[PDB]
């Protein structure tokens, strides 16, 4: 079980929209997590007796910047951790977490970036989702835009979230148009574009890097939720997604026995395997998270209550729920993050507060 061992508050007093533990931290090193809020990203180290040590922040030059998301990766030659952040300005910043120096930046999205995710098998492939209705896949080793996922049959409104499956062969995205869209990235076209992005060196060529424009998803559905879908994650071949209807739905494209890789773009069926209901969620922009092994699922509500579901059961609908409450924790929890070993759960709130729960 989890016990609340410490709380903290950031000086800006603005909501904290994101929190991510670094799952790429070396053995023996303390557990480190990043928070994003206001025009700032801050790093903290978790220590014994619930101590949370403040390290260093990156503060954006523009006081009007709002960071909405962050994600960790590592430098592909040195293994040193790297941190990517993005928000309202639509600029992806790659930060060296040691010195908090901005190493490089990527621009292209016509609007705010709602989420960043790194590929589970390739530390150089970064996915960004934006208010301009599109997803973008970048290669941060060669600084190239590999592909833009959107267009004529892509999202019709702001994209809120996206996730890669286990092998990083497909992406599921969701947003304000109420839809969930599947984009396969293991096609011959996408694997060739990724290979070409690695061979690109502008000092050694005259051509610009040609980005793929993917106008058609491999699956699309609006039958899961009746409002904006603001968070989606894969659970194997299954999908977990949530709207503002006080529920996380567990579902899969097609009929019960349909294989996810046999699903065609014209597939009109979905199968609901369960729904995890919870209380008091009226506001938009809340994220749920799973731990490294996907044994647990966590989500906070608008009054500081934490729900943790145990996914180590035969079928999704049998998930066991545990609730975590503290008399002082009363603001909306925007995101949670588990440490790689699942021994620590951090929750971040609307009042700039950070809450630590240890098993
Ligand atoms: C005038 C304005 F600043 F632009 C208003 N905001 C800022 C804002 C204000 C407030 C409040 F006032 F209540 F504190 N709440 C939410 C947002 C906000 C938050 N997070 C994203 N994106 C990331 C994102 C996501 F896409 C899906 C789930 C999710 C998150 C973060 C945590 O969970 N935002 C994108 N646009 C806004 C947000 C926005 O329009």
């Amino acid at each position: 079980s989890f016990k609340c061992v410490n709380s903290l508050k950031e000086d800006h007093n603005q909501p904290l929209f994101g929190v991510q533990f670094n799952w790429h931290s070396k053995e023996g090193d303390p557990l480190v997590f990043a928070t994003v809020g206001s025009n700032r990203v801050t790093l903290y180290e978790c220590h014994s007796q619930g101590e949370i040590r403040l390290l260093q922040s990156y503060v954006d030059a523009d006081a009007d910047e709002n960071f909405y998301t962050c994600a960790w990766t590592y430098d592909s030659n040195t293994s040193h951790p790297l941190l990517a952040v993005a928000g309202s300005r639509g600029i992806i910043r790659i930060i060296n977490p040691i010195t908090m120096q901005c190493i490089k930046h990527y621009v292209g999205h016509g609007n705010a970036i709602n989420e960043l995710k790194f590929h589970p098998r390739d530390p150089n492939l970064l996915l960004s989702v934006s208010k301009d209705h599109a997803l973008r896949l970048w290669n941060i080793q060669t600084d190239t835009l590999v592909a833009i996922f959107g267009g004529v049959e892509g999202h019709r409104d702001e994209v809120l979230s996206a996730d890669y499956d286990l092998l990083g062969e497909k992406i599921m995205s969701c947003g304000m148009d109420h839809s969930l869209k599947l984009w396969r990235i293991n096609s011959k076209r996408m694997m060739n574009a990724i290979k070409e992005s690695y061979d690109y060196n502008p000092n050694k060529t005259n051509r610009p890097f040609i980005s793929q424009k993917i106008h058609f998803p491999d699956f699309s559905t609006r039958d899961i939720h009746r409002n904006y879908v603001d968070c989606v994650r894969w659970l194997g071949d299954l999908i977990l997604s949530k709207s503002c209807e006080n529920a996380i739905v567990c579902w899969k494209p097609g009929k019960m026995e349909d294989d996810i890789d046999k699903i065609k773009p014209s597939e009109s069926n979905v199968t609901i395997l369960g729904r995890f209901d919870y209380s008091q969620c009226d506001i938009w922009y809340m994220r749920f998270s799973t731990d490294f092994w996907q044994k647990m699922l966590a989500l906070g509500n608008q009054v500081g209550k934490l729900y943790v579901w145990d996914l180590e059961v035969e079928d999704p609908h049998k998930a066991k729920c545990t609730t975590l409450t503290h008399h002082k924790c009363g603001a909306a929890i925007r995101q949670t993050s588990f440490s790689r070993d699942s021994s620590i759960l951090i929750a971040v709130c609307d009042d700039a507060s950070i809450w630590r729960w240890d098993r």
